Parts: structure tokens; C-alpha cells; sequence
């Protein structure tokens, strides 16, 4: 099956913009992700950074999780990131997402080995 790791870079690694560049991004990318394939996700963010960047993150601030958990980190830097939220118009299948472009540290969850980001838990 895919990937916890995969799972990550599927739902939230998009290097090949630098920002979210017209306010249908999160509709778009939303979709083509599959990430409203059974259901509206809620929420998602894409961070728009080297793979290699956001990998870094697990060797950087450990910070305890939302939920409490102990292995999350949180970036020395601030990250391109963009935030996608439903919109009141959404309605399965046809998701609306509100885009929302920001620069903020990313806190992930890290696990195994290679020691990767599994989990975007919050921008700080």
C-alpha cells in the first residue's frame, strides 16, 4: 500500500511553485492529489519547499505534538506554505477549498528509518 512517507508528499509537498499563484490553487491541487476522492478533506496544507528541505525537519526543534505525541519537530525556518480550508459551498464532490498562501514554521512527525515527516501537525 502507499507509504506513510509517500502518503506525506502526495498530500502535502508541492515543489514546483514557489506560492499558491491564483485563488483556484487549492481547488486544483486538491484534486489532483486525490485528496477528495472519498470525502472533502476539511483541511490541508502544501508546502512549497525541497523535499530535502522539509526532510530536514526531523533533525531539527523536537516540540511535543497537538495530540502529545513526542516525536514532532518544528522548523528553524520559516516555509512557502499554503493553506487550504472548505469553503461553505462545499459540496462532495464538488470540494471548494479557500487558498490561503503564508510563510510559517512547519511541525511535523517524524518515524522511521529514514527518519522522515509521516505527519503535518500544525504552522507556527
Amino acid at each position: 500500500k502507499e507509504t506513510a512517507a509517500a502518503k506525506f508528499e502526495r498530500q502535502h509537498m508541492d515543489s514546483s511553485t514557489s506560492a499558491a499563484s491564483s485563488s483556484n490553487y487549492c481547488n486544483q491541487m486538491m484534486k489532483s492529489r486525490n485528496l477528495t476522492k472519498d470525502r472533502c478533506k476539511p483541511v490541508n496544507t502544501f508546502v512549497h519547499e525541497s523535499l530535502a528541505d522539509v526532510q530536514a525537519v526531523c533533525s531539527q526543534k523536537n516540540v511535543a505534538c497537538k495530540n502529545g505525541q513526542t516525536n514532532c519537530y518544528q522548523s528553524y525556518s520559516t516555509m512557502s506554505i499554503t493553506d487550504c480550508r472548505e469553503t461553505g459551498s462545499s459540496k462532495y464532490p464538488n470540494c471548494a477549498y479557500k487558498t490561503t498562501q503564508a510563510n510559517k514554521h512547519i511541525i511535523v512527525a517524524c518515524e522511521g528509518n529514514p527518519y522522515v515527516p509521516v505527519h503535518f501537525d500544525a504552522s507556527v
